[PDB]
């Protein structure tokens, strides 16, 4: 038997108001056939999950007893790297010790363990393999933890929609420094195609644009150069030098960000937009619409694949060689880790308040 | 020889500032084997028409020599009906008598006479050859000078773009009370389609409200209803009732009123933009596009028929046909008729600056 610790909530509401951290029994002796128990070797804080915790996100795990709470309660987390610790007698596709992630939303990732189906997870190379196999290098933990939505939205956006021109078309995007924002930066380098960030201003603007140009956006501008109508021949001018055409917009803000970065896309521009900043709508000129073949959609990664699990396959298995290959990086997340002497809930609770801070990875 | 007149621009500017008549000549004795010569009946004030003239409209006719001017001038005007006066030796699609408007935009139509080949035109049967043709009706001046921007407008966004299934779905379109919209509500009763028109509150609202619902609208609501989710129960229900779905919505506003009505869409939505007031823009909550698959793009016939003849024929073919049958019915115009006694381009003017009393139509 294993004692395990998952953080829940019996109401919706502010996190800091509602987890509390819930102890619970796995039986290891007495798995079905295909059965696969887990441990969690880290898991980070999403704006979804904390939506899904305060009751404003459209999907959320159901409440139940199932962790033998007094009172029907409701599990956190829906991205985590797990690590199989035992499986049933009619497991083949899972071993001990391979790292997994959860094949569908709403698993609840912010606990210490899990009891599901061989079917409820998906493999990842561990360390260990990738490197027998002859490997530049292995996953690391919050590269596992974080490999399902980010990385996955930034790949699909851009190949998915429109076909770029390699060396020649470009797509621009606001968010530029935000995690979709610096791996869509990196998958441009990678297949070519030219970009433009859009970034809010900061104290060290310099060194952010510097960053941001390593891993492979093409131009960087600030909100306010976003803004500008005098700044247009530039654009222009970077497009027309490269003989190829603004494309794709990808949009996580709204408002006048939106507005700006519609505006650079050439005639027939497709933006999509993934994110909004707090009560911020999608902005666009009628004069796009009407003129310049303009449309506006949304993506969600989660809905896409929904019923694409060979799209997500393919896409999963590309961000995985690439991190082998030593091609793509994560931002850096602040880890915690959990080791009993504060309570589960607490480090996620404070990684939620501290979000501003960087992406928060609750390890184990 | 004929002498025609012709208003002309030799700068862009507004109408008001820009316009002047040329006098000009046609040789009637020298027809090319497939040339034509027109005189014009009518030909409105379209608000593309002064926008072309203002140089902010993309597609516009060049400035040319051939009025005889001592600078290169464009005409303007882009509808008209005409009357064919003459036909050349080859020229066997037309006849004297026959009425035709312009095959492609940009031709000048605020104009007396033009001289062209028989394909810069396209056929419409004139009142006797419906007469012939024993259809109940024939057509008015002012329908056929109508005919090529808001009718083939309505039609196309509400038949070219997602399927409605008859008896069942909606669609739901703000500027409710504008010429595009009364035929749309029209177009949506003869195919069928349930619908919601929003407009803006005013004194006769429960005359305005019924005589929308007789054109073909299903329901009518204001702004203020639009804007008040508290409203909104009305508006789910009757969609539920009727077993269908919303699933597109026509704007010509922006702002308030365009997240409203793409707020009341199903699922899977549609919003085309073939309008807009005055630096308002389109504005669209995030969510709509991210969990409701909502997506925005936009119309302009002009550019869906430049390359397409058969779709425009088709759709113009069946727009005539309608009249004939008296299924469809156009708002009145305020005729201006042009004897002589007072310059051509300043009835036009008159026009331009009188377009809020009412559809303005030159007639000869």
């Amino acid at each position: 038997m294993i004692t395990a610790q998952a953080v829940l909530y019996t109401q919706h509401g502010e996190p800091k108001d509602v987890l509390f951290t819930q102890s619970f029994e796995i039986d290891d002796d007495n798995l079905a056939p295909n059965e696969v128990i887990v441990k969690t070797l880290g898991s980070p804080v999403n704006p979804s999950d904390i939506n899904q915790i305060q009751g404003v996100y459209p999907s959320k795990p159901a409440k139940t007893t199932g962790f033998g709470t007094t009172e029907p309660a409701a599990p956190c987390g829906n991205e985590g790297l797990f690590e199989v610790i035992k499986v049933g007698s009619n497991v083949s596709s899972l071993e001990a010790g391979d790292w997994v992630i959860p094949s569908h939303v709403n698993f609840g990732t912010w606990r210490t363990h899990a009891l599901g189906n061989d079917d409820d997870f998906i493999k990842l190379p561990n360390p260990a393999q990738s490197k027998a196999n002859g490997k530049p290098n292995g996953l690391t933990i919050n590269q596992g933890a974080t490999i399902s939505v980010n990385p996955l939205t930034a790949y699909l956006m851009l190949t998915h929609y429109v076909k770029l021109t390699p060396g020649k078309d470009w797509f621009i995007q606001n968010g530029g420094t935000s995690a979709v924002g610096k791996y869509a930066s990196q998958i441009g380098k990678l297949l070519n195609f030219n970009s433009i960030s859009v970034i809010r201003d900061r104290p060290n603007l310099d060194e952010v644009v510097a960053s941001l140009k390593e891993l492979g956006a093409t131009q960087v501008i600030t909100e306010d150069q976003n803004n500008s109508r005098e700044f247009g021949p530039t654009i222009k001018e970077w497009i027309k030098q490269s003989g190829g055409e603004a494309k794709l917009a990808l949009n996580c803000v709204g408002g006048k960000s939106s507005t700006g970065i519609a505006r650079k896309l050439n005639n027939n521009g497709l933006m999509l937009t993934y994110g909004g900043m707090s009560f911020q709508p999608v902005t666009i000129p009628t004069s796009l619409y009407i003129f310049k073949n303009f449309t506006s959609a949304g993506f969600w990664v989660t809905e896409l694949l929904k019923n694409n699990k060979e799209l997500k396959t393919s896409t999963l298995n590309q961000i995985i060689a690439w991190y082998e290959e030593g091609k793509l990086t994560d931002a850096k997340s602040i880890e915690t880790l959990y080791d009993g002497t504060k309570p589960l809930h607490e480090l996620y609770q404070d990684g939620v308040a501290n979000s501003k801070d960087g992406k928060q990875l609750i390890t184990y």
